[PDB]
């Protein structure tokens, strides 16, 4: 064994050495149970940085205990390739997209392999590749024909700096979600997938993700927005159905959230465009007046119109206002002004009624001003209300659907604030959508067999606009319903649709006849482990539930819910740097090219480029980022001090979830104890070389090494514990320093001290082997000649465990009064001490003091009083 520890010399022959056993490739093994454990592949949009290292340590370290412990671990990484990630940093760097990506996919594999992941490279994917992306252009045509893709136009989200339209969750406080740009509206036609369809699943289904955060969650069920309301119509007055037709003669229908406040109502409003008003407005230019000024600030014009309560005969006036939009479903509304603070605002404006229906504790009603309590919707009950009163939000709702039902007045009805996924982008690096127009046939669906839709691969887009739109030679084709002329869809896919299912692909990556093959699909079932930034809650952790859910009911999957846990690492921070670009933006520089200059008290005043000596903006801690240009290359880290030292720090720093800022000391303090571990690993080698490690009964050791059995067997227990239950990685590294330390200061000098010293550093080094695998599968190797992988996960010995105790008997006077329990080197003054204590002893005493303390070694206590 060689004396300096030496990365360079031993982690290329460990990964040698797991390559050639085949460790990481896995089939479908019905012998070992299965465990698929996926870290959210990367966008190739730059290089790999330190956090990247956080997020694939972290799974990295997940799949090795659940090999050492048995499991068939799946561990897979691709590429999310296609989309505005990959392209915008190709044209970022004057570059076609499909050169940028592939070149950048594989400085990324050789980045990930110099860090040792234990991952299955023969199920690697690369999203932007015709194999992959046929299949979800197969889904596409098989959604389109049952309407659950469709296309429409309508007001779509526009993001003028990467010059396309975005999905509402790509909109990011206004804001697009690369460029930062201000988003605007735009009527542009797109393709939609109907996630509506499935609102309900998606937000029930959430209730099984008992090992989600219950953040994302929270924030899914907040995005999907239920909201369960009432439609309910008011029956037009006998005298006020003059110029109305169909149902507008018969009744007016709203919709509302506040059913229970019903009985409350005072009056309605309706849109200017809603029939109601314009037969009102029919002979009424005043009314028409108000018609075209509205064809905020809230501006209503009575009708004349009147229309009845269903639940109590009360005649209500109708309303124009402005705030009623013809989009509303029904364009109309009701008006409770004593419990809702838009039409308390509009009823005190016009002097409208106010009733109260609603009592929420001992709260006094004051109908001149409103309080925050008339909405209160969670501890109210109902009073003014018939036989509704004193029901509280939960039962006047149901009361009030069964009444409105009874009589066929309403009818419980559920919105959301969902809207469907529009996923269409006027880009060029992205998925081809399989869809040609023909002026005869419509918007008609490539044929199964005429998949892949194949996108060109060696254009540069000139920043200019979609430029598929501008090549016939891609768009001109016939139609494959009549063989007419007809044009390919030039809009591509958004990148969430490759990333809403590729955890399916790493089934069966091969699978030439479908998304994924039956037999995986049915073997690997769902993730039982994902790990990724909380960033990916609203959008692609919602997509991907929405396709799991829609490959199931295609047939293709047996599981409700793709990912079983998530673990959602916190984010490695660092310091960002950037200059104003003559185009508005800014480019963003490395703090590696920055020269900074101080303050008295160490403040950083300036910073200029190293290059130019011109300066640039301090932008301060933020997320590393390959988008931002921040972050610290893992490469440049493993070639100065190893890949275990990267991946230490990284599991080191802090709790895998908390916030973890960039520092060059912890980098080294990382590699001090990786020179510790061998350091002491060669120290014992060194003085008599190996010998077999303890084990079995240990009576006849000494006590300072049954302490150190003791502490070691304790270590075991809590690492297992952390990876296995707690997934918490920094404390099981300091309890393996901790145990380093009792070891340290332990005399394992001889024939028995060297036997537990071999288990204690046979034990160190597997527990770590997640952690930092080379140096321990190296260190293993000098220690014992089997092969780590297949010692498997290190076990607790109980009886290491016991404390090392001796039960001494009491006398006084010479009759035994009790018994005590002291420790094994208790010495004779804390038997005394202890005798004395016991309750025997001192309740036979009588109170008087001891004449004498006869103590016989370890055995019995006699107290003369
Ligand atoms: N600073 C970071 N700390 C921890 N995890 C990170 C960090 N940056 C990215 N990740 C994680 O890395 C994975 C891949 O993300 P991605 O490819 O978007 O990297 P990125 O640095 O964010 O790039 P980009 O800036 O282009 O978005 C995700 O799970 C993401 O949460
Ligand atoms: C799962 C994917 C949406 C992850 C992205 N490629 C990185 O944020
Ligand atoms: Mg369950
Ligand atoms: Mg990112
Ligand atoms: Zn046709």
């Amino acid at each position: 064994m060689q004396e300096h520890y030496q990365p360079a010399a031993i982690e290329p022959a460990a990964q040698k050495k797991w390559d050639d056993a085949r460790i990481s490739n896995v089939s479908e093994d019905a012998s070992k149970p299965k465990y698929y454990c996926l870290s959210m592949f990367p966008y190739p949009s730059g290089k790999l940085h330190m956090g990247h290292v956080r997020n694939y340590t972290i799974g990295d370290v997940l799949s090795r205990f659940k090999l050492l412990n048995g499991f068939n671990v799946m561990q897979p990484m691709g590429w999310d390739a296609f989309g505005m990630p990959a392209e915008n940093a190709a044209m970022k760097n004057n570059v076609a997209p499909a050169a940028w990506t592939y070149d950048n996919i594989e400085y990324m594999k050789t980045q990930l392999k110099s860090l040792g992941f234990a991952v299955d490279w023969e199920r690697e994917v690369a999203t932007c590749k015709p194999e992959y992306y046929r299949w979800e252009q197969w889904l596409f045509t098989k959604l389109f024909e049952k309407g659950i893709v469709y296309r429409k136009n309508g007001t779509v989200n526009w993001d003028p700096v990467d010059q396309t339209v975005l999905a509402n969750e790509q909109v990011i406080d206004g804001r697009g979600w690369r460029s930062g740009a201000l988003i605007e509206k735009r009527e542009i036609p797109m393709y939609y997938f109907k996630i509506t369809d499935y609102a309900e699943e998606l937000l029930n289904d959430l209730d099984k993700l008992e090992h989600w955060p219950e953040q994302v969650k929270t924030m899914q069920r907040n995005w999907i927005g239920k909201s369960r309301g009432m439609t309910v119509r008011f029956a037009v007055s006998d005298d006020s159905k003059q110029g109305l037709e169909g149902d507008y003669a018969k009744f007016l229908q709203v919709y509302t959230t506040r059913p229970d406040t019903l009985m409350g109502a005072t009056y309605v409003a309706v849109a200017a465009e809603h029939p109601l008003a314009t037969a009102a407005a029919a002979d009424k230019p005043e009314l028409q007046a108000f018609i075209a000024e509205c064809k905020m600030e809230k501006k209503g014009v009575p009708t004349g119109r009147y229309v009845v309560n269903p639940l109590n005969g009360d005649k209500l006036e109708v309303w124009i206002a402005n705030y009623v939009l013809w989009g509303y479903g029904d364009g109309a509304v009701m008006a409770v002004p004593a419990h809702d603070e838009r039409d308390f605002e509009f009823a005190a404006k016009y002097n409208l009624p106010k009733k109260q229906v609603i009592a929420v504790g001992d709260n006094a009603f004051d109908a001149n001003r409103w309080q925050e309590w008339y909405g209160d919707k969670e501890n109210g009950v109902l009073v003014n209300s018939g036989d509704l009163d004193g029901l509280d939000f939960q039962t006047a709702f149901d009361a009030v659907a069964a009444k409105l039902q009874s009589q066929g007045a309403g009818e419980p009805k559920t919105q959301y604030r969902l809207r469907d996924w529009g996923i269409s982008r006027q880009r060029y690096w992205g998925c081809p959508i399989p869809i040609v127009h023909c002026e005869k046939c419509g918007n008609v669906p490539v044929p199964a067999d005429q998949l892949p839709v194949v996108l060109p691969e060696n254009v540069v887009p000139d920043g200019m606009g979609s430029p598929l739109a501008k090549m016939p030679e891609f768009y001109e084709t016939s139609c494959p319903c009549c063989g007419g002329a007809a044009k390919r869809e030039t809009d591509t896919m958004d990148t969430f649709i490759e990333s809403s299912w590729y955890f399916f692909r790493y089934m069966s990556p091969k699978f030439s006849d479908g998304m994924v093959s039956a037999e995986s699909a049915k073997y690997w079932g769902a993730v039982d482990q994902y790990i990724g930034g909380i960033e990916h809650a609203i959008a692609h952790l919602l997509y991907a539930r929405f396709f799991t859910k829609l490959m199931r009911d295609e047939g293709l999957v047996n599981v409700d819910e793709p990912f079983e846990r998530l673990l959602t690492q916190g984010m490695v921070v660092c310091e960002t740097y950037y200059r104003e670009n003559d185009k508005g933006g800014k480019d963003w520089i490395n703090p590696a090219d920055v020269e900074l200059t101080f303050d008295d008290k160490g403040r950083p005043v300036s910073a200029v480029l190293k290059a130019d000596g011109l300066p640039v903006v301090i932008s301060g801690t933020e997320k590393m980022s390959k988008s931002k240009n921040n972050g610290v290359d893992p490469q440049e880290l493993i070639n100065a001090y190893g890949a275990d030292t990267a991946r230490l720090f990284m599991m080191f720093a802090a709790p895998p979830e908390q916030s973890l800022e960039w520092s060059d000391s912890g980098v080294e303090g990382a590699h001090r104890f990786l020179r510790r571990l061998w350091r002491t690993v060669y120290e014992y080698l060194k003085q008599g070389g190996a010998v077999k490690a303890f084990a079995g009964n240990q009576d006849g050791l000494s006590k300072e090494l049954k302490d150190l059995r003791h502490k070691l067997h304790s270590t075991t227990a809590k690492v297992s514990d952390d990876y296995g239950r707690r997934q918490q990685f920094n404390t099981a590294i300091a309890a393996v320093m901790e145990l380093l330390n009792q070891y340290d200061k332990t005399d394992t000098g001889s024939e028995q001290g060297r036997a537990v010293a071999q288990e204690v550093l046979e034990a160190a080094v597997r527990l770590l082997w997640p952690i930092v695998p080379h140096i321990c599968e190296t260190l293993w190797s000098e220690l014992n000649g089997a092969k780590l992988w297949e010692a498997g996960w290190p076990t607790v010995d109980e009886a290491a465990l016991v404390k090392s105790e001796i039960e001494v008997m009491v006398q006084v006077n010479g009759k035994l009064r009790g018994k005590i329990t002291v420790a094994a080197d208790a010495s004779k003054a804390d038997l005394e001490a202890a005798a004395l204590a016991n309750e025997g002893a001192v309740k036979f005493m009588e109170g008087k003091p001891a004449k004498k303390i006869i103590v016989v070694p370890g055995r019995l206590v006699n107290i003369v009083v």
